[PDB]
């Protein structure tokens, strides 16, 4: 069409982008570099994230996004118009339709906040979408119908559990404690046991080559190793982490994310409960990713724990596809 139909995810760590009538046009972190001192950009997405560590003191790789909601304005708007752009397949006639996956637990003001972005990112109408109902939606469970459908989407920024029913979410829970607040715990690991500074990015790296959360053979086998500065000596130091210790370090975090599936269950009319315990719990999230999250998962629940199937685009899919799902469309916040 003249007007594309856009979805958008914008996350604090990735920034997914849905073409009504194409699929995923846009898969890019959430980063924009710039020139610490005239203000103008050099790259942002992919090429800016490699940046993030390893810039002078005259660039300033950016990370807009941090807790699901915008951390610096300007800055996010200036990501969330390229991104649209990039996708828009260049400068129509029409300005697009725009729905943006946001958190749940999100305040009035850090809502306008988007609701505004979306506009100044030039776009005629902007429209909020709660992230686990696209999830949920860019995964074709029927969320229209009245039977329950729990989502638990750990994101790069936030951990959201919903409970889905007739369009709309029943009871939830929202911390702000998922993917990045994982990296930190490794990286902060690494540091207070092995005195050795390591960089948010080898973390990251640790996080997805060896990270786990429950005990098993295959599991504690897992090896790598990261690369940074030893403390104590002043001296670059490359040494050795287990899968083991990856996982214990995780703990504290795995914890809230369990707690918050707990508490949101205790507090879901049990009609609903009869229904997800049948269905099963649906996980998804980049974040979500940790190795045996889900048997974990399913074991401190009791109730089946199903992985999505394309977790990193569930939220840009849905956000999309909500569009052409009216029924449930009237009942978001635009602008
Ligand atoms: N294989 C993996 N194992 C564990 N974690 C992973 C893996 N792959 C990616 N991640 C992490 O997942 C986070 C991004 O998850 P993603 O679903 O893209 O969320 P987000 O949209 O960027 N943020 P949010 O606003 O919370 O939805 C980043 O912290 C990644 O490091
Ligand atoms: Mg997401």
């Amino acid at each position: 069409m003249l007007r594309k139909d856009i979805g958008i995810d914008l996350g604090t760590a990735n920034t997914l982008v849905f073409l009504r009538g194409k699929g995923i046009v846009v898969n890019e972190p959430s980063v924009i570099a710039i020139d610490s001192t005239t203000g103008e950009i050099l790259k942002v997405g992919l090429e800016a994230k490699n940046m993030i560590g390893k810039t002078p003191a005259t660039i300033k790789a950016i990370r807009p996004m941090r807790d699901g909601v915008i951390a610096d304005y300007t800055v996010a708007l200036v990501m969330l118009r390229y991104f649209i752009n990039k996708a828009k397949g260049g400068m129509n006639l029409f300005k697009p339709r725009v729905v943006i996956g946001v958190p749940i637990g999100i305040t009035d003001v850090e809502r306008r906040a988007i609701l505004d972005a979306g506009l100044e990112a030039g776009a005629s109408k902007v429209f909020l979408i709660e992230e686990p109902m696209a999830a949920a939606i860019g995964s074709n469970l029927n969320v229209e119908e009245p039977s329950g459908n729990m989502v638990v989407d750990i994101g790069g920024g936030t951990t959201e559990v919903a409970v889905i029913s007739l369009g709309s979410i029943v009871t939830w829970e929202s911390i702000r404690i998922a993917g990045d607040e994982m990296d930190e715990a490794i990286v902060q690991y690494v540091r207070e046991t092995y005195r050795v500074a390591i960089g948010e990015r080898t973390a990251e790296r640790v996080k997805i080559e060896i990270g786990n959360v429950f005990p098993s053979k295959e599991n504690d086998e897992l090896e790598t190793t990261v690369s940074g500065i030893d403390l104590s000596t002043g001296l670059p130091r490359k040494l050795t982490l287990k899968g083991g210790e990856v996982r214990e370090a995780l703990r504290s975090v795995v914890v809230a994310i369990v707690e918050s599936v707990r508490t949101t269950l205790e507090k879901t009319p049990p009609e609903l409960v009869s229904d997800i315990i049948e269905r099963g719990i649906f996980l998804t999230g980049g974040g979500s990713l940790l190795r045996g999250l889900d048997t974990l998962l399913q074991k401190e629940t009791g109730i089946s724990v199903i992985r999505s199937e394309e977790p990193l685009t569930a939220v840009a899919k849905g956000a999309g596809m909500v569009l052409d799902k009216v029924n449930i469309l009237k009942k978001l916040q635009g602008a």
